[PDB]
């Protein structure tokens, strides 16, 4: 049946770098945007809603506001990759890619985030 | 748009009893079963799948074998209620009710489970 697949489920990213986590689903013929739902979340924090044609951000968590860009271009190729700019220590954890396009599945992807000493020191308080 | 709503988000059940946690979604007219999906899952343990008219248990987690039953009747009124039989403390935690019906949402429900001394004594060892 319908199945979202993840090129890798573990990404290890350095502090402050960019990060594109990929998520592929099948595109029958040409992608029907009105029938598509894409939904990126990370440990109960809603990162991105893509519902029947456009992005819902009025539900986006604060900690991700204007850092999480869903590549509206690669949706037409069945790749819902999420791009996060300037990664922080807080961004490490289990991400969930949930897709509903005549069927629905999800996959988990883990991010560990490396940081130099100074970053890990400021995260130890702030 | 589409909205899954949960009558309670906290259940407190005593040990060894049964428990039905409800989950409602909108029913427009007559229900389209082939397009309906019901995932009931609990902290990365899948409890119940409902795809194209039937329950899939091909991934039902060990902890739930023939104890977790989704009431197929109440689907027709948009009621995704889940029954867990003779609950153990391993069942305390946060459940996710996920529904895909021309649109999609989910909600969380937390279960705390109270138990007498001997039962806990076991979950310890
Ligand atoms: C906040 N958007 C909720 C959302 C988007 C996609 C899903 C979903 C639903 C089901 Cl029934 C199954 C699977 Cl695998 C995923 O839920």
């Amino acid at each position: 049946a319908f199945t979202v697949t993840v090129p890798k489920d573990l990404y290890v990213v350095e502090y402050g770098s960019n990060m594109t986590i990929e998520c592929k689903f099948p595109v029958e013929k040409q992608l029907d945007l009105a029938a598509l739902i894409v939904y990126w979340e990370m440990e109960d924090k809603n990162i991105i809603q893509f519902v029947h044609g456009e992005e819902d951000l009025k539900t986006q968590h604060s900690s991700y506001r204007q850092r999480a860009r869903l590549l509206k271009d690669q949706l037409s190729l069945g790749n819902a990759a999420l791009q996060i700019t300037d990664v922080k220590l807080q961004d490490a954890g289990v991400y969930r890619c949930m897709i509903s396009y005549g069927g629905a599945d999800y996959k988990r992807i883990t991010v560990k985030v490396n940081a130099p000493y100074a970053a890990a020191l400021h995260h130890h308080h702030h």
